[PDB]
């Protein structure tokens, strides 16, 4: 199955990018697994009039379907070589596209915001083709960045569509890569309150949150749009991948391009409560580098903590979750001899 993801489309034409164009797919059927790997796309998100009209001036790709090629070649988890992709290589591979701007959590029917109706539906197509068809399938959830987080709020509920309403035999995780954020005090003040965003984002986007969640925060939901906050109340198993010094992280931050010691010692304290962050987390990797995503690219295999490569550890937590902290013990910038370039 060397050849590339194919393009799909859902049966239910009202399920929609941004602009209205219609969503979907990539898939690369394998002949005979029953594990799937389902890849959400990532970016960031739009929350307002301002920020939304201008994603659509700066990147438009990401709220319509109209550019998208016939066919994409993903690397990493997607990958079919083994060199790539050891693992999982011989898998079935679905790529889903992030045209909806709302991490994933988007209900709303000058724009729409479907997020969280696109992956239930691909979810929904993806059983007549053989998805848990056979017992002892298994399902992997993963996503980079927004799509991190699309993994987050959405696995239990998926899990559950699949196990109890489907009746299916299959094993179901999640994956989030590089989508752990953090509410904290910005380098220099920034136009909007991290806060502020993630409350209009999730009412513009009518986000549909995790209920376990939503009972601990009831004064003020949106608190479930943090990693952090989601995770305690999350019972599928879920392996957080971070890079403790994460580019998205201090954009956010509003860091600029790192020249002077003030700003370079921000980072070094920012990699510090990234990683208290995942003190609950029990199966995690984060190592001491800056970066942001990992799990699509080639380079995956490379990255190492105490000589675990990410893939391994990966593959050691999947055995061990058929029914794993790795954080990196020096604590500055780029101390692990195999960081990214």
């Amino acid at each position: 199955d060397h050849r590339s993801l194919k393009r799909a489309n859902l049966a239910n034409t009202s399920i929609t990018c941004n602009d209205g164009s219609h969503a979907g797919f990539y898939l690369r059927k394998h002949p005979s697994s029953k594990k799937w790997i389902v890849l959400l796309e990532g970016g960031w998100h739009c929350f307002d009039v301002r920020s939304c009209r201008s994603r659509w001036m700066r990147l438009r790709h990401l709220m319509t379907s109209s550019q998208w090629p016939e066919t994409r070649d993903v690397g990493g988890i997607l990958s079919p070589h083994p060199e790539e992709n050891p693992y999982w290589h011989n898998a079935n591979h679905v790529l889903i596209p992030y045209c909806s701007s709302d991490s994933w959590s988007g209900t709303r029917t000058s724009w729409r915001f479907m997020g969280a109706l696109i992956l239930r539906q691909v979810i929904a197509e993806l059983i007549p083709v053989g998805l848990g068809r056979v017992p002892g399938g298994e399902l992997m959830l993963v996503g980079s960045s927004a799509g991190g987080m699309g993994v987050m709020l959405n696995l239990d509920r998926i899990r559950d569509f699949l196990v109890n309403e489907k009746k299916l035999q299959i094993t179901v995780r999640g994956v989030s890569d590089s989508g752990w954020f953090l509410d904290r005090e910005p380098y220099t003040p920034a136009a909007v309150a991290s806060n502020e965003a993630v409350r209009q984002g999730w009412k513009l986007w009518q986000g549909l949150l995790p209920e376990e969640c939503t009972k601990s925060y009831p004064t003020e939901p949106w608190r479930c749009y943090y990693g952090y906050r989601l995770y305690p109340t999350l019972k599928t198993p879920l392996f957080v991948f971070q890079w403790l010094f994460d580019e998205a992280q201090m954009r956010v931050d509003n860091v600029g391009a790192p020249v002077t010691p003030q700003q370079w010692n921000y980072i070094h304290e920012m990699g510090g409560a990234l990683r208290s962050s995942l003190d609950n987390v029990s199966a995690v990797f984060a190592p001491s580098c800056i970066g942001h995503g990992v799990l699509f690219k080639r380079d995956w295999v490379n990255i190492k903590i105490d000589d675990i490569s990410l893939p391994s550890a990966l593959r050691c937590w999947e055995h061990s979750t058929r029914s794993l902290r790795l954080l990196e013990r020096c604590s500055w910038p780029q101390c692990n001899h195999s960081c990214p370039t």
